[PDB]
């Protein structure tokens, strides 16, 4: 009866505009999808047919994404910490979003629970 | 030598928050990154190790995202539009957002080059 989730962190600190943002964020959520179908088949799987929920909250450093994501790991949760060279706007190598899951919403909250949202 | 890219078509004429907004383009991308993982592998890898480029555009209809996917499905082209049980601040069974992608640049442009940049 576990409900499963994606919780993408995205920076609102770097003045993005909005597309590139969202596709920021899309990045995550592909790239945290393809980490759980690879090492969480099960926890994906689910999350795919049962609407696979997504939500998105912020964050407005870079140290912060990188704090979460060392909790992700420490709890085994599928996640991708993004960056992306096309995006010149900032500086090469600037990350912009974590993604945390697909993975039991309970396990997620633990980390992104506190979050605000965007 | 060939390029490849995912363009997003967001609905502009919801009034979404941002935040779902976001999510919905991630729906999309997730969903059409999968559909070209398993009908369109060799896209979906150049695709995802050559920067999983993505771009995110808009429509003020729900009418041109069906138009849209139709000739996304001429061309061949893997593609997702997306509806969110979750989104309950708009009519059950809205279309959100149309992927189309990943795919080669020229070909995905056919159906989304002349569509306007959110
Ligand atoms: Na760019
Ligand atoms: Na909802």
């Amino acid at each position: 009866m576990f409900k499963y989730k994606q919780v993408i962190v995205a920076r609102a600190d770097l003045k993005l505009s909005k597309g590139k943002l969202a596709a920021q964020v899309a990045h995550g959520a592909v790239t945290a999808a393809f980490e759980a179908y690879k090492k969480k088949r099960e926890w994906f799987e689910a999350w795919f047919r049962e609407g696979q929920k997504k939500v998105v909250v912020k964050v407005e450093s870079e140290e912060e994404l990188f704090k979460l994501k060392a909790e992700a790991e420490k709890l085994g949760l599928p996640n991708a910490l993004i960056r992306d060279a096309g995006l010149t706007e900032i500086p090469p190598g600037t990350v912009t979003v974590l993604a945390v899951g697909p993975a039991p919403e309970e396990i997620v909250d633990k980390v992104t629970g506190n979050l605000k949202l965007l």
